[PDB]
């Protein structure tokens, strides 16, 4: 039971979002993120995991969904009332010191109920070495992002607070409590 804050500018100010996890079996995972709303004290949104692992492979395969409450669909849209599911592998590969780079990824397909939409993603945060700036403040960065054809989004380590910028002009915060 963690809770994490999540700063938005270009969309939302403020939002909450916390992980729990439960035993279902003796190899399979639950763990689920609930969104708070940012008028604060209600629901918002509802993503979950299902899980197992391998031991030599070290590695996970499941499936990820999430809710978007529904309101109102016809002649418009809107960017609630939708269910996305997705089934993707879970690896991580730090080649830092003998290399430069470490990586934590998923990789799968994803499909949105309500247009059949199909994209496989670099669901990942890939760490890479770059700044070439005076200034020695070291500075780590991996693209929040669904690399195939969809959208990235970037996100960097500072002293202790993470950071994003996304091609639709959004930025956010994500902070432990």
């Amino acid at each position: 039971m963690e809770t994490s804050l999540r700063y938005g500018g270009d969309s939302k100010a403020l939002k909450i979002h916390a992980k729990e996890k439960l035993r279902i079996d003796t190899n399979t995972f639950f763990q689920v993120r609930g969104g708070l709303d940012t008028k604060t004290g209600q629901p918002s949104s509802g993503s979950a995991l299902i899980r197992h692992f391998y031991p030599n492979f070290s590695a996970t395969l499941g499936v990820g969904v999430r809710y978007d409450k529904q309101d109102s669909v016809g002649v418009r849209y809107a960017k609630n009332d939708k269910l996305r599911y997705t089934v993707l592998a879970k690896k991580t590969f730090p080649v830092t010191n003998d290399g430069l780079v470490n990586f934590k990824i998923k990789g799968g397909c994803d499909v949105d109920q309500d247009f059949k939409e199909w994209k496989s993603r670099g669901g990942a945060e890939f760490s890479w070495n770059v700044f070439n700036f005076q200034k020695d403040q070291d500075v780590r960065l991996r693209i929040g992002y669904e690399a195939f054809e969809q959208v990235p989004y970037l996100q960097i380590r500072e002293n202790n607070w993470t950071f994003n910028a996304d091609y639709k002009g959004r930025w956010n915060v994500r902070y432990d409590l």
